[PDB]
């Protein structure tokens, strides 16, 4: 029996058994009033204390949000599906401490991915109880709200003036802040760290400065706030607001009695009228998302990162091989899973229409033109290569080498990996490669399971991906020094080096899709 006070009340914990050892978890943890009621849409409100024992012994409700329904029965989309029930009352955190209870660990702390639309902490692979065991880290994950619910705006007004899944996220900071000592945690040695929309938050943590000190340190992956889907403009996000008024019977000329009608509508028809504020939609719209609200955010994170208006401190940046393959079987025609996806060249070019589709003639000309000078005009795969690149170099690879260049710049430590293993478990087909979100299950340390049909070479890597994690933490050093590793150098915007992590051989490679990215982060702009 574990019982700890924190400062709203005492909270029970319960004893897990990992790898002959024990971590005591604390699922579901309330730090927020829930955003219920007239609270819908509000900034979220701080915690009354509680006078019994909150037990905190199963992780609790996800965010409201729409589900990938695409593959029903397919574990590949459905790993990513909410395991809890949906509810607005879902302001909870996570906590897994080492046993025994540790003296001042580094705290760890999970902020999930979805396109802002989609997540949840209680996922399979965000399970920090393996960190927790191998490393005594403490382990911290959130819950925050997604979609018009978390990210609606009438900016200037506060009953919706936007952002709130970040200040959402930002009173979890704080509440570590003020607790985590209790459970053995050191306050001042807090890293976050988050894949793909949850790395664009890091990343804008590291902007806002309500955020500036309530941290350490940042890890970004497959993600940052300058990737072209990241930060939704105040001109649409107005455009948004209103056209889910409209779509809800709520339009209304005091702005405010908008809100009012919104806050009367079920869950359900707000979700359902979310795809349809966008006029065309993508793969990876993100309908209701980050915006300059003058609050979290004061100024365009661009213009912020660009004049050195951030936190300074170290980040260890990365991505993945194979970021858009995963997209092109949402949508794009001549695509499946289930088949090898050969497409022509009239199927790449109907491809652009689906991913770029407000952009000029001209500018899907141009992407056809610098992704399709081949070295090889009759290797059937490649328009089907070509468009998974161009989807990944342009939403994730390039922003992300660009924030590294950027942040670095200003002096600080950068370190930038490169993850190109495919999991053997892996149920997504070969032709998609190292896909979007499958260095996570690494990270977390699933591997180091034996019972989990890793290969023990995927092992070996994960549990090195949890040293390097893990000294970066603790040290700002991202290094594996027992082992005779490949020492991991800092990122530097003249040299431009990184570390490729796979199970063969790690090497240090420099200046990264360098050809695709001066395309992307010079010219495309442009068009
Ligand atoms: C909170 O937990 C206490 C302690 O019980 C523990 O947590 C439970 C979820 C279960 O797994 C138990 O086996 C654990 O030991 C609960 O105390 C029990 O309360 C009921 C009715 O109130 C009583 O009949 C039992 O004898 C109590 N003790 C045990 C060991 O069951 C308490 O009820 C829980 N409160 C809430 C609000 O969930
Ligand atoms: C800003 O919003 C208008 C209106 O959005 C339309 O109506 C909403 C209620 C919702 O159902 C949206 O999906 C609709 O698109 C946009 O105007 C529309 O633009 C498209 C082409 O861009 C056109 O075919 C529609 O007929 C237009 N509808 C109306 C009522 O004017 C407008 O494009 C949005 N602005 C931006 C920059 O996207
Ligand atoms: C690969 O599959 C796509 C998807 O089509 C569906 O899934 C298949 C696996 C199979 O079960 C079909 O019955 C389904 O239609 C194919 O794309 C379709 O292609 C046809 C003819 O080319 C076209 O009429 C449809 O509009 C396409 N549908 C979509 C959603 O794009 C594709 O042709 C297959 N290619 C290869 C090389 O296998
Ligand atoms: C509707 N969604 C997208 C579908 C495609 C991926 N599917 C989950 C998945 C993840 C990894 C491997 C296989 C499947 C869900 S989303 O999660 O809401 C979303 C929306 C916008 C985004 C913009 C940028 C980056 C990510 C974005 C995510
Ligand atoms: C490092 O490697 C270990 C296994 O390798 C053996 O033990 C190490 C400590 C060296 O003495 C080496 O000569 C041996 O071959 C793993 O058990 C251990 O988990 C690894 N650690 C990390 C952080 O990857
Ligand atoms: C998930 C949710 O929304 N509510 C509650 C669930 C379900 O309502 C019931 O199990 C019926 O499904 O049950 C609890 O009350 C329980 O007694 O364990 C906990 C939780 O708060
Ligand atoms: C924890 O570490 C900080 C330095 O990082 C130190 O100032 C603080 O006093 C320590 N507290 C405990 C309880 O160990
Ligand atoms: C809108 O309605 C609210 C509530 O009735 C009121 O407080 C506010 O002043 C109104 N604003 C305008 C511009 O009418
Ligand atoms: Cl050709
Ligand atoms: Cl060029």
């Amino acid at each position: 029996d574990i019982i700890i006070a924190t400062k709203n009340g005492k909270v029970r914990g319960m004893q897990l058994t990992v790898f002959g050892g024990t971590v005591t978890a604390f699922l579901g943890i309330p730090y927020a009033q829930p955003p219920l009621g007239r609270l819908r849409f509000k900034k979220p409100q701080s915690l009354t204390k509680w006078s019994d024992i909150w037990n905190a012994t199963k992780y609790a409700n996800s965010c409201c949000q729409n589900i990938d329904q695409s593959f029903p029965g397919f574990h590949g989309s459905e790993m990513w599906n909410p395991n809890t029930d949906l509810s607005e009352d879902c302001l909870y955190l996570n906590v897994w401490i080492p046993a025994p209870k540790p003296k001042n660990a580094t705290v760890l702390i999970w902020i999930y991915g979805g396109g802002f639309q989609t997540g949840t902490s209680s996922l399979h692979v965000y399970d920090g109880k393996f960190l927790a065991r191998v490393e005594r880290v403490i382990v911290v994950s959130m819950n925050y709200r997604v979609g018009a619910l978390g990210f609606l705006a009438l900016p200037g007004n506060p009953e919706a003036p936007g952002n709130m899944g970040l200040f959402d996220q930002q009173l979890a900071l704080q509440w570590v802040q003020k607790n985590i000592a209790a459970f053995g945690g050191n306050p001042k040695s807090v890293t976050l760290f988050g894949e793909s929309a949850g790395a664009a938050s890091v990343s804008l943590h590291l902007l806002s400065p309500g955020s500036h000190s309530l941290f350490t340190r940042a890890i970004l992956q497959s993600g940052s706030f300058n990737a072209p889907w990241a930060v939704t403009s105040l001109y649409e996000a107005r455009n948004r607001t209103l056209n889910l008024a409209k779509l809800t019977g709520c339009s209304r000329e005091n702005e405010t009695e908008i809100i009012k009608c919104l806050r009367n509508k079920d869950p359900q028809e707000i979700l359902l009228n979310e795809a349809f504020v966008v006029p065309y939609g993508t793969p990876l719209s993100v309908n209701f998302g980050p915006t300059v609200d003058g609050d979290f955010l004061t100024d365009m994170p661009d213009i912020l990162l660009e004049l050195g208006q951030f936190k300074k401190t170290q980040i260890l940046v990365g991505v993945n091989k194979d970021e858009g393959t995963a997209f092109l079987v949402y949508g794009a025609p001549g695509f499946s899973k289930d088949n090898n996806s050969i497409i022509t060249r009239k199927e790449f070019q109907e491809g652009l229409k689906i991913f770029f589709p407000g952009v000029s003639e001209f500018g899907k000309e141009s992407i056809l033109f610098h992704y399709t000078d081949w070295v090889d005009d009759q290797r059937p795969e490649n328009y089907r290569e070509a468009l998974g690149d161009v989807v990944g170099d342009y939403n994730f690879i390039c922003p992300a080498l660009e924030f590294t260049k950027k942040f670095s710049e200003w002096g600080n430590n950068a370190f930038f990996y490169y993850f190109e293993h495919r999991s053997s478990k892996l149920p997504w087909p070969e032709w998609m490669g190292v896909m979007h979100g499958y260095e996570i299950e690494f990270v977390f340390g699933l591997p180091l399971e034996r019972r989990d049909q890793y290969t023990k070479a995927e092992e070996i890597l994960s549990r090195s991906i949890v040293k390097r994690w893990a000294n970066f933490a603790k040290y700002g050093n991202p290094q594996e020094t027992q082992n005779q590793s490949t020492s991991w150098p800092v990122f530097k915007s003249t040299e431009q080096k990184y570390l490729t992590l796979n199970t063969e051989s790690t090497r240090i490679m420099t200046k990264l899709r360098a050809q695709q990215c001066r395309f992307w982060t010079s010219f495309f702009p442009k068009v």
